[PDB]
């Protein structure tokens, strides 16, 4: 017996918040959370305790810190079967990472719909809102390896897989609506200019390089999703704060034969919230796992992530009415154009027992679509069909990857397929072929119809000769970035203007930087000329000249493409720094965390040193981290209590602490004789927006602070900001 | 033609400091550096230039930009054999990474001992001072994935693979001379407990977590490496400034049959240096591929890494002459007691042409040793010679993983052996199989001898029974750790303290700190004390009362553990940031320039944009990077030169530049009116050691600033840093 005789070695299984507790598997944390796939998973679920340790043949271990030797310095002998055993698995433990998305953290689930969507489409998990489907959900960046860091500039994939009683349905999306390609015949070209170079494999996890940069000089069709990477959509705050999207328009089909296009999308219920790059950047260093963390951390606190799936519905005569080709995936469909219709509400709620067995495992791919769905003539979407049942053939080791526990459908699956890698079914039907006389031709196919039919393809006219040919419908690559460019805030337009800015000067070839900025004054001359600016490039005058593109069918603007201009800030499940010192004012901190406690946002208590500080009054408080420790690019906005503020005045940490999330535009709090850091951070006498500052935490002071993290970051700081040495 | 017509797409075929060109395959940036093993790969290295895009079958592509489709908006069709090969094999590109040492960055070289060693070994390779052994050397990390980041607190790797002419040798070591652990039974717990925790994944590259400590905590073998990793060992400047170690006692044995014992080094001859765990830990957000990258610039610079290599021997008489066991891998051989004896030179002199053929694929095993080598009973080198085979048949595909291009012999190699997936040698011989008169029996056994003998085992005594039993030998633990932390200097005590004491505060469990800091009071109390007042522990009465260890064998220090207090500094290779302004005074840069060159030092000319500025005589100087963009951690020094100062006075991220510099106690060097930059890190008038400082940059100005340089960091300002908000 090694555990502590107080059982603290082992987490509470109820909701605790961020840091309370050690982590855990989810069937131990949450054991009573449960869904019909997490109840399917039984079969497999293996415990430990009060087990003995066995080989993986049952033979119990004696020994299991020594190899046989002959005499205890003596030579390994071959015959220790334990060792090789141990060994060899060990040895094999790894498999092939994703190509693409390799680094992902994932959670499970349930959706369910607000109303039957019955009239638009026959998708039995759509059907009735009384019908929860199962979820596995995960999020992932796009370019770096498994290993890499979460908080890189990148697109994030956002990928569902849906447990229905018809068939596993995968939407397989990004969290911006578009794709940086048009043709899937491309994907090969387009991630291997993005990836690190192939003579010594760097980059990880960042555009920032010639090759991603010359590609995109040379392919205008990639601007626009740049532009989406380049803003502050490319740095989310959390996986629950960012958009999904399905990109393509796929076909929703009803019982009674009508196409209806449709494009899919998920809604943040905890709203739309990004880094900025310079702390983006230094987290990468200070926490590579910060979403992975999050996210895992969330659910355990009960700050399930919740998503509202939309469509966005165009019927079959509308298709051609737009500037744009609706197959085209490089083009958006304005919401000002064509509304997101809600149609229901996901919730992520248990973690997984087992990462590798349960996340790095599983399979998702957008030609698991189910009776009620079909898809379109995307070009990029037709090769992803071909792509994601081929990869899994290495990836997981052979064509029986839909038998690894995660992969598996919940609802019934035979057919006459045999064999294979890893088979785990035995079947015991007569017949492996149809048609059969022997078992009376079953498993047996079935007609389609309003509900448990077979899939039937809609039958889509299609005319044209045999070509490799890019429809002239996709020629278009400037509008719709500039239509995102015009739909974005001040303050966003300059953290995408530093975006390109940052990213071309790590180019190391001026002429691609050149050819890059030449693309941009093709899409809007003021965002062009601001590159130009810090690159120390000046524009021609035909640069000068060139015709904006048109509008996207009369807009010259669509705010729900922007983060911030139309407020939707959700403050629960955010997370403040409490900078402590050795004589806290006690009535400070019990007003902060009662305060903080009502509206669901968590606290870390940060010191010099770990163990206890005690406050004015005798209270003994627990010390979460050191400022060192837990930075400030870890939390959403910073409160200093009143005390004795000499103990932590000249700490360079603490007042670091403070510089950096000023520098990072976040809320502080600065209560009694901690206004004495105004100095630090060179606020002026008098106070200026964005800092909270009173003779104590009563009053308003709480309410101040959590209206300023409700709108996320104080964006009229910037200008302030440039001065700061941080 | 989409190349610049300036021809600056393409690197020169020259030796070129860091930034000065595009980086490029070893074959194309030095067309002329060879070797045997270099040239043999030419059968497999394919070029690019004037020839057609083709299939993998040898069919010219006419359109790589389309898919086919039965009309230009149409569905793509299943005949598109193009579009399939390419994205099939875009499918199939990644391989599983190595279990351990998945990060790792790799060149080739060659090496030839000083003198023949045919007294004390007949391994053909140390015969002769004038026969050279190519090799191929891959440095690298241990727990974090082949994506995660360079500059990581962790041990790291250094595996040689030399192309001898009686077959391949590899000596595959680490940079700390023992292992965590005395028998290979235990790896997989060991490397588990290190390695992201099973339910999450988290954390990525860093010891820093319950369950590492866990084990540490239970098993105080560990200690020993522990504290080599918590030093600043743990976080070296460079591949090029680290020590090697095969860790293990070898054999060697000369023509007439005597044994003596080896432990096998690596000298650096750039000299030992490290990091500073802020600028480190800061570094893997700001460049995670750092050391990757440093090792390939030094490369294209003609900055070859050159490494000594060094015996420890001991005969065979002496096996238990030590208070230590000689087979006992937690356990080094002080130089006090044993010197190193130098043996002969590896100068890594070219960079590979394709990082995932030539690195990723590369296979190193310590069982591959060549005649005049032999192995001995360390427990944990006996289980590690079955290991290194096993895995390559999942990670490599199969056992023909030695034809591998990389992994060839350059000597003849014949045998039996037949088939296997990706078999690539076609075996004429009729005989697959001996003893066979159909071939006369060859290929023949050969008798062991001299020079070109078979290889035969040397005939070690066994006596002992069949036992799964630790040597009682091997059962002490703290003598070692005492001894190396009493051989450090102070400031590196001080960062040994510093590492303990940050790595327990992200331990959750706190009986787990507790634990450890019980297992430092069995070492030494006074580092015991230093890291449990920083976690708030206070050690019991007994804690105080523990009797130290023993000294070994008489030994009170060995200033051979200790990276600093014995200097070696060499500045050649390194690199200084220079600050410049919009009217920099050409003089100083003149006189900055020329002193640098003369020591090998390179410079990166750095401003608040991109493009050029133009100095005071009208010479325009192209800009490297941004302040933010190279930040001073990528650097060893900062000179400041004189001009219009006010152009940057106020520039926050130009004052931030000196106060990180200055924090990770790094020489800075300002000139003229750059004095003023002296108000922002606190200098007195009367200035400091650590900052050079002069009226203009002359002569005396720099030899002062290199000074500092080879001296690599100023340790002298730690107790100035505590203050600065940085
Ligand atoms: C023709 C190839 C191809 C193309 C054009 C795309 N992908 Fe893909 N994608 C792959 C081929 C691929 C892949 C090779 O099949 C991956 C990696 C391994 C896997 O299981 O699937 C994959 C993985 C993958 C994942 C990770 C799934 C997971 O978590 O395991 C997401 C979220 C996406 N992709 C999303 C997209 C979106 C939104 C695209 C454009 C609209 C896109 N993919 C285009
Ligand atoms: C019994 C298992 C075992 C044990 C006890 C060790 N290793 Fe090991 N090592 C492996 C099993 C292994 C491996 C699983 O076989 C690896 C990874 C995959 C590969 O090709 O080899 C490996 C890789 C590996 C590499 C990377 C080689 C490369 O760059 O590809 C280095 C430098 C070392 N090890 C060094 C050590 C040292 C110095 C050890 C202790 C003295 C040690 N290993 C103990």
């Amino acid at each position: 017996s090694l555990a502590p005789e107080d059982g603290s070695h082992r987490p509470a299984a109820e909701p605790t918040p961020p840091g309370a507790q050690p982590t855990a598997p989810g069937s131990l944390k949450a054991p009573d959370t449960r869904n019909e796939k997490l109840n399917s998973l039984e079969d497999v679920r293996k415990g430990s305790e009060n087990y003995a340790l066995t080989t993986n043949q049952g033979v119990r271990i004696a020994d299991d810190q020594n190899s046989l030797r002959a005499g205890s310095r003596g030579p390994t002998l071959l015959e220790d079967f334990i060792l090789r055993e141990k060994i060899t698995h060990f040895d094999h433990e790894r498999i092939p990472e994703r190509i693409v998305h390799a680094r992902g953290s994932a959670a499970h689930g349930y959706f369910q719909p607000y109303k039957s969507l019955s009239d638009i489409t026959k998708a039995d998990f759509l059907s009735d809102p009384n019908k929860i489907t199962p979820v596995f959900v995960r999020f992932s960046t796009v370019q770096g390896g498994a290993g890499s860091a979460d908080t890189v500039r990148d697109i994030r994939g956002f990928a569902t897989k849906f447990y229905t009683e018809e068939g596993i349905f995968d939407l397989v999306g990004n969290n911006t609506p578009i794709f940086f390609i048009q043709d899937a015949h491309k994907f090969p070209d387009f991630v291997h200019a993005v990836k690190p170079e192939p003579h010594w494999a760097i980059p990880q996890g960042q555009d920032a390089h010639d090759t991603f940069w010359d590609y995109v000089s040379l392919q205008p069709e990639t601007l626009h999703n740049v532009m989406w990477a380049m803003s502050d959509r490319g740095i989310p705050r959390s996986y629950r704060t960012m958009e999904g999207f399905g990109i393509h328009t796929f076909r929703l089909i009803n019982a009674e034969g009508k196409a209806t296009f449709v494009r899919f999308h998920w809604k943040p219920l905890a709203g739309k919230a990004s880094l900025v790059w310079d702390e983006a950047q230094k987290l990468t260093g200070r926490d590579p796992d910060f979403h992975r963390r999050e996210l895992w951390e969330a659910i355990e606190a009960g700050d399930f992530p919740e998503y509202e799936l939309g469509f966005q519905l165009i019927p079959e005569e509308d298709e051609f009415k737009f500037d744009f080709d609706l197959l085209d995936p490089t083009k958006l469909i304005p919401e000002e154009l064509v509304p997101v219709q809600r149609v229901g509400k996901m919730v992520l709620n248990r973690n997984p027992d087992n990462f590798f067995a349960e996340n790095e495992q599983a399979a998702f791919h957008p030609g698991h679509i189910v009776p009620g769905l079909d898809f379109t003539n995307d070009p990029l979407l037709q090769g992803r069909l071909f792509s994601y049942t081929d990869t899994q053939i290495s990836r997981l080791g052979g064509p029986n990857f839909h038998e690894i526990p995660i992969n598996r459908p919940t609802c019934p699956y035979h057919n006459f397929q045999r064999d294979g890698m890893h088979r785990m079914g035995i079947d015991t039907n007569p017949a492996n072929y149809e048609p059969n006389s022997i078992n009376d031709n079953w498993p047996r196919e079935t007609p389609p119809g309003p509900k448990r039919g077979g899939f039937e393809s809609y039958q889509e006219r299609v005319e044209g000769n045999k070509v490799r040919e890019r429809s002239p419908s996709f020629g278009e690559y400037y509008s719709h970035p500039r239509l995102f460019w015009l739909s974005q805030t001040p303050f966003e337009q300059r953290h995408i203007v530093d975006g390109f800015s940052f990213e071309l000067s790590k180019v190391v070839r001026p002429y691609i930087r050149e050819r890059v900025v030449d693309q941009l004054a093709h899409i809007d001359l003021t965002l062009a000329q601001a590159v130009a600016k810090n690159l120390g490039i000046e524009l021609t005058d035909d640069q000068l000249n060139i015709t904006p593109p048109p509008d996207v069918n009369g807009l010259k603007k669509d705010p729900s493409l922007s983060l911030y201009a139309i407020p939707d800030g959700d403050v629960k499940g955010r997370v403040v720094a409490i900078l402590l010192n050795d004589e806290v004012r006690s009535a400070d901190l019990l007003a902060i965390l009662k305060a903080l406690k009502a509206k669901g946002v968590h606290a870390k208590l940060l010191y010099s040193r770990m163990g206890e500080v005690t406050a004015d009054d005798g209270t003994v408080l627990p010390i979460a981290a050191t400022f060192a420790g837990a930075p400030s690019l870890t939390v959403d906005a910073v409160i200093v209590p009143c005390g004795n503020i000499a103990d932590i005045a000249d700490n360079g940490d603490a007042n670091y602490y403070l510089m950096e999330a000023y520098k990072h535009l976040k809320p502080i709090a600065l209560a009694g004789d901690a206004r004495k850091f105004k100095a630090t951070i060179k606020i002026a006498d008098q106070g200026e927006e964005g800092i909270v500052e009173a003779d104590s935490a009563d009053g308003s002071f709480m309410d101040e602070l959590l209206t300023l993290m409700a709108a996320h970051r104080v964006w009229s700081r910037i200008p302030k900001i440039d001065k700061i040495p941080a």
